């Protein structure tokens, strides 16, 4: 007899058969078989293929539970409240917890607002990423946690995501940032949004800018705005204040950005005021 236990090693989630990177403690039972089926509507877990299954069947909403505060032709987000959604969010989070070296016990959400995104397309609804916010945050980080699904990693998502966190901090006429520390994920991500965020700014409304100007414009803090100019190299001191300045770097950095086609968060369809 060997009675092996095994640790969790793919979860099933639709047609994907995804890898944790780290440990999470879903509670279920350790055994000889190492993978789980994780609902891609409701996150919710199993051990047995039958178990999913005969949920699966059952009738449920095709995306997340809160309000669809954006829609366009691309993507949607939604924003959850972790207190009103308690089942939903703890899912989320245990989910989360398999691609995050640490994470804040996943059990207590009702601190947290979650700002999903999903694709939308002839099969309807797929979560494709989110991230948290808390409802109060003593250092004003206007994201807790961001996350791309694996599956879904490297094609522009997390951008988006970060870029609706910004929506958001403008729509609150507060300036903010992410909390800290970031995994190098997290960070990379950050400084080529940072990046790219200056670099278009530069070429679509003035060739020189004040850094409470961008700030404005942004909801990017000093700190970010400064070091991402210096970076590139673009900070100067101009009519008695400091500047970022366009200069041919920036344009052709520009034209490589606009190559790639990518999309972006239309500001105007986000329908959605702060608590107040
Ligand atoms: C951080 C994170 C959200 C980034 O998500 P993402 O959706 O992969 O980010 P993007 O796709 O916008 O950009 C990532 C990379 O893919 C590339 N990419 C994006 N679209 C692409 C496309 N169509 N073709 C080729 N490459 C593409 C980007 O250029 C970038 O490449 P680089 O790092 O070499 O410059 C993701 O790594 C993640 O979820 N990590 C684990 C969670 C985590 O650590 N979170 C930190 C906060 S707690």
């Amino acid at each position: 007899e060997v009675a092996r236990v095994r640790n969790l090693n793919r979860i099933i989630m639709g047609k994907y058969e995804i890898e944790p990177w780290y440990f999470s403690p879903y509670p279920i039972e350790l055994t000889d078989e190492d993978f789980i089926y994780i609902d891609d509507f409701t996150l919710q877990y199993f051990g047995s293929k039958k178990q999913y299954e005969r949920y699966r069947k059952k009738c449920t909403l095709r995306h997340p539970p809160g309000n669809e505060i954006y829609r366009d032709d691309y993507v949607s987000f939604f924003e959850i409240d972790g207190r009103k959604q308690r089942t939903w969010c703890r899912n989320l989070c245990l989910l989360s917890k398999l691609f995050l070296d640490h994470k804040t016990l996943y059990y207590d959400v009702d601190p947290f607002l979650f700002y999903c995104m999903t694709r939308r397309d002839e099969l309807g609804h797929h979560l494709v990423g989110y991230f948290s916010k808390e409802k109060e945050s003593a250092d004003g980080y206007n994201v807790a946690c961001i996350l791309t699904l694996p599956q879904y990693q490297r094609m522009g998502y997390g951008k988006l995501l970060i870029e609706f966190s910004y929506e958001l901090s403008k729509k609150e006429n507060k300036v903010g940032s992410p909390q800290k520390p970031l995994s190098d994920l997290g960070l990379l991500s950050y400084r080529a949004y940072w990046s790219d965020t200056l670099i278009t700014l530069l070429v679509e409304h003035q060739k020189e800018i004040t850094i409470d100007e961008i700030s404005s414009m942004t909801s990017m803090t000093t700190t970010d705005i400064l070091h991402t100019a210096k970076t590139l190299n673009i900070l100067r001191y101009y009519k008695g204040q400091h500047i970022i300045f366009l200069n041919e770097d920036i344009l052709d950095r520009y034209n490589r950005l606009k190559a790639k086609k990518r999309r972006t968060i239309d500001p105007n369809r986000l329908i959605w005021k702060p608590p107040v």
